[PDB]
């Protein structure tokens, strides 16, 4: 099963099929699900104000899009359990919506003939993978499973390697984050979310994610030692997350910066800089996380000691990339 | 004296009622109507991203807010003809939703109870008032009204000054607007709009406006003779509107700035200024409209001659102060 | 008591000091100002501000002085201290706020040139450095040179002073997500020898080093050396956010340290307290020097490990100023 | 000529390195005088707000930049005459520092050892450039020439069209332009200009231009006849001029957009569109103008008729492109 449906044709919808165009995958976009016409998700494809012109062609039907040549279906099934996944043959769906992230709401795309479901968000107690974190723990039998968050993502490489090296006994984080579309534009109701209703691109925006919270999905010696916020503030893609540990050896920022730059050699999802770079400089990234050697500190005193880690990520393309390397193994499981 | 209703207590909306207690208004606001819980609603009343805290304490319970020590109902009707005015004796509704805006629709208001409408935006060939250029068109037998956009509010004291002044015998308008609530924060779908789709934040964005092509209704001698559009830009409010015109005489630049500085004497509707402001220096006007002196333009070649002429306006709280102008007097006759 | 003040650097905190003392109705008359530019623009910038909005009091000039409300106040234009001259209009007590004389030796021009007492608007080294209701009765009447450290320092020394005495911090780490302000650059290019400042301020996050935790036993000596930090600089225009994480000297829970740092702020016209879901520009204005923000305390632990997240809220202009000046009238009656 | 030094190594000046490099140019940067280290050029070059990386290595020595594997002198010369241009052999400087924009300050290089200066300005009266409108004026004796503004670029092309088409008896523009490096990060003096010292990023900010004044150096039959100002708004880059034009003949939409299409065909330096681009869809543009035809608009009374024609530009990377394309011919000839 090589043939994909696509649930939710938004920011991170529409960037999964340009990396998967971009890295010439053998998997086939037959089918998309969304709320609107060809047309306006022709024009959204066209026309990315994050990432520039859309690298191939793009055209529309009245009921599809031509991609490259390559005729896609559109349906507008606001309910999954009605998308006709089974004309065009989707056997794994993309979902993209952030409408179906549990086991239980993913099923509705396997009532409606898929085979798997990929969900690009934390979905509960499921299967989620970090990749090249975690991703030899999918299995041919699973046919629900989460990529976690983009957080997550920027999270769990360098706490991964934290751990491996040094252990972490306890550790807190803060991502100061980019804004994305579950905020407001203008301040108004957002859901129940007080903060979520405040004008974004205005603001600095706690927010609440379960990055730290879920880590032991991804890393289980770690259920438990992690907590965490965000900051969302007004940049439009591109983001940085700090981890502050309790290591279980005293270090260095020398062996600190060491140990992680040896868990990011040969590794495609994880990045290495010692750079002076700023959040703009990580859009566009082909890395789930940057781990950035010039933020860290160790913080000393007597015996305590406690060590701030960095790693950027673009929240949009940089996460889409770990998507894609998950989606291309799950489907050949 | 009157008893209003707020349906819609969105940007505009919260400002009505902000408004109407800095003027220490004869008004009472007895019922407020939106989409969600008189938590929500308190929440955004006390915390304003454009202009800070309110004025004045606020509370809420399970079915009202309580504001400086006074209780005004929340609803919660998607559908305007269910709103039960009657209860607390709301006899102008002020509307505020954008799904309103035609005699037709606002009928319902009526229908539910109230005795007169207030249009907070166009509302198709109905009595369409800004304060100090045509509200001596209101009277006793008046029930649903229209105060235009805040662009009409803008674009309208000057023409009708320079109208009066010199005539105008065709131009074209654009206004430099700040974002608002009907684009989007990022690129996704809204509606059939494709340019309200884009990151408004991030980008400069074309948008039509109605209030040069309609203009007529406020101003009719100047009925067929403009038209214009809007180019929203990442500022959150604070806006300006470009005029070039053909006068009906040869015009210099000292002549025209000096016609509407008179225009503007003794008019708590419309400012002139000289000095050499930008968009936030109008947040918070208390004017509709501010004539900018120093961006008046004279170009000419021959007989032939265009003058360009510069007026800022709040889009948010400067249409809102014309907006209790107008409410004040229609809640007089 | 020393009532004549002298204003050098007339940007946005020497300016927002002026309408603060304005504000508050100060014994304190602002007599002269010296920057590097004419009464005109001056006057154009004191009138006219993108975050506070139109000055509150009238705004007129001459070619040598601005007139605020009334009053005469004499513009001078000397880019070094020393020629300042201060004693035409008898100001006493100079607030430096130009960034350029950010210690004794700089600032004790302002000496030679005639003033009586220097009031620092930023870190100055090993010199006495206040935050006003966390330290300012180490203040006394042979203080000439003084630093009301930086912003950043008062956000994060009430909020330490809270946690050191309730329970004691044995270490600790500062994050701020700050403001964006004019060290930095609008467009990428050249900040001096900074890489990071050099990078375009309003379209980037861009981590920035601080001294606010290094230098924090100016103000607690007891937590000298036990603090690090730096700020993560993103685009609001003002308004910030100081987050801490620390190893107490106590298990607690997140009610308990919130119950101490709402003890702490009560009867406390510097420090404040919210358990409302506010956002940065909520903050835009604030009459606080820092404001903790129950909402965001957070308590991670395993077994006898324990890590503590405190988050306060600042208005790095107007808030900053009102400790400023808070420190200053005090400063003025010693 | 082949052999090149930049001056001024600023937003254009690091961008005419990265397309002389895109294009493959023979052109050949030899040296580079700005006021700083080569390791902070080093990281301006490598890292871009507004473009991303570098595509190609960078490193640098004390004295030098190493760009793709070839050495570029590093000077920091404040006064033009201290270059020593003759060590290195630049033959032609491209002067990008905004401190020698007239023929007697750009003697300067001459003075150093330079054969010929292109000036990345408007620089009074001299041969002044809009390539594919009057490149042709340039001759084998030309010395110092300018290429004027962005606005100039962007101005120009679609001001030509109209005139050999219809004739333009007399108009005005504004462009609605990405805030540069002559503004304000925050309120604060910024040498005379009152308006430039405001916070860019805050604000819409009128700003004047020379564009149109100066226009009749590039259309000489257009002097005298045209007059604009700017209005400066909070995106890094990605602009739009607006031009309101009386025409010499009556027109139709649809009309002047064929002559627009007409005038673009197989026209590398100016561009057409149909599409409903926004901003940042310009970045990166290749073109000095894009036209756009969606915001044609004819206001038409009777014998009256102005007519708002409107294109985009990239006002850093688009106006390059067209720098490079006339330093590419002023090198041959
Ligand atoms: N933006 C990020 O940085 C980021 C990163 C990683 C993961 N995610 C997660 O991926 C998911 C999507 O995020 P996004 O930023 O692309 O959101 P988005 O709002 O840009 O896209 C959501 C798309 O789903 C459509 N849609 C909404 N409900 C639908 C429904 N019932 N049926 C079909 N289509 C529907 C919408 O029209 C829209 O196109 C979320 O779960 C999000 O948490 C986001
Ligand atoms: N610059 C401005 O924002 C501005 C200026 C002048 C006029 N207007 C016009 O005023 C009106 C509101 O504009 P706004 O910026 O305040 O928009 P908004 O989106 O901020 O507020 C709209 C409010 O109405 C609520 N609402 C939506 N549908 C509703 C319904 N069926 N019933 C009850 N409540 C509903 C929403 O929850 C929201 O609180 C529009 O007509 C707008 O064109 C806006
Ligand atoms: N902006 C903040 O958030 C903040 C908060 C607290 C403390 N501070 C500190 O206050 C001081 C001022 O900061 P700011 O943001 O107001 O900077 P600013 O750039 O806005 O103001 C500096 C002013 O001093 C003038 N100036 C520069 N050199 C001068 C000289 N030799 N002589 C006279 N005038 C000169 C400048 O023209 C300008 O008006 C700095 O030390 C800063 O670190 C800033
Ligand atoms: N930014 C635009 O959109 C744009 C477009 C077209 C033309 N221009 C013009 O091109 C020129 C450069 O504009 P920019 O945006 O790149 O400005 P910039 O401020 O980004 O770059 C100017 C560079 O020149 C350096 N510099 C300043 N003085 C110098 C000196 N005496 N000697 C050597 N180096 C010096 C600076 O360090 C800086 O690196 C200006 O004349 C501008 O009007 C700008
Ligand atoms: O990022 C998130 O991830 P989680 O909150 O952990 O599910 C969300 O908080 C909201 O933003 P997003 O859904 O676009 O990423
Ligand atoms: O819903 C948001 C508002 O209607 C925005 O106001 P607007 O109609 O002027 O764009
Ligand atoms: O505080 C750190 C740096 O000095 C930059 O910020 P500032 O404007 O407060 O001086
Ligand atoms: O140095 C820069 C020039 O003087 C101004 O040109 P600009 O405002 O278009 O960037
Ligand atoms: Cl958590
Ligand atoms: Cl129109
Ligand atoms: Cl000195
Ligand atoms: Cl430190
Ligand atoms: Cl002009």
């Amino acid at each position: 099963m090589s043939k994909v449906g696509i649930n939710g044709f938004g920011r991170i919808g529409r960037l999964v099929l340009r990396r998967l165009l971009e890295v010439k995958s053998n998997i086939d976009v037959v089918a998309i699900n969304d709320l609107t016409s060809p047309k306006i998700l022709a024009y959204l494809l066209k026309h990315d104000s994050n990432y520039g012109p859309f690298p191939w062609s793009v055209d529309f039907t009245e009921d599809s899009l031509i991609v490259d040549g390559k005729s896609i279906a559109v349906y507008a099934e606001k309910e999954a359990k009605n998308i006709p996944w089974k004309a065009k043959g989707a056997e794994i769906i993309v979902e993209c919506t952030g409408f179906y992230t549990s086991a239980e709401k993913s099923q509705a795309h396997l009532d409606a003939g898929a085979k798997k479901v990929l969900i690009s968000a934390p979905a509960g107690e499921m299967k989620t993978i970090v990749y090249n974190v975690n991703d030899d723990t999918l299995d041919g039998n699973d046919t629900i499973v989460s990529v976690a968050s983009c957080t997550t993502n920027c999270l769990a490489p360098m706490a991964k390697a934290l751990h491996d090296s040094f252990g972490i006994e306890v550790g807190t984080m803060t991502t100061i984050a980019a804004y994305t579309g579950t905020q407001s534009l203008v301040d108004g109701p957002r859901g129940k979310d007080l903060r979520a209703s405040r004008a974004a691109a205005e603001n600095i925006i706690p927010h609440t994610t379960g990055a730290a919270k879920a880590i032991g999905l991804v890393i289980p010696e770690l259920s438990g030692k992690l907590k965490g916020h965000a900051q969302r503030v007004p940049v439009k893609t591109g983001s940085v997350t700090e981890l502050v540990s309790i290591l279980g050896k005293k270090v260095t920022a020398e062996e600190v910066n060491n140990a992680l730059k040896q868990a990011t050699t040969n590794n495609e999802s994880f990045g290495y800089t010692d750079e002076e770079i700023v959040s703009s400089d990580i859009i566009g990234s082909h890395f789930g996380s940057v781990f950035d050697a010039t933020q860290t500190e160790i913080t000393a005193v007597g015996d305590l000691q406690l060590v701030k880690t960095v790693a950027w990520y673009d929240n949009e393309y940089g996460f889409v990339t770990q998507l894609i390397r998950t989606l291309e193994k799950f489907a050949k499981l």
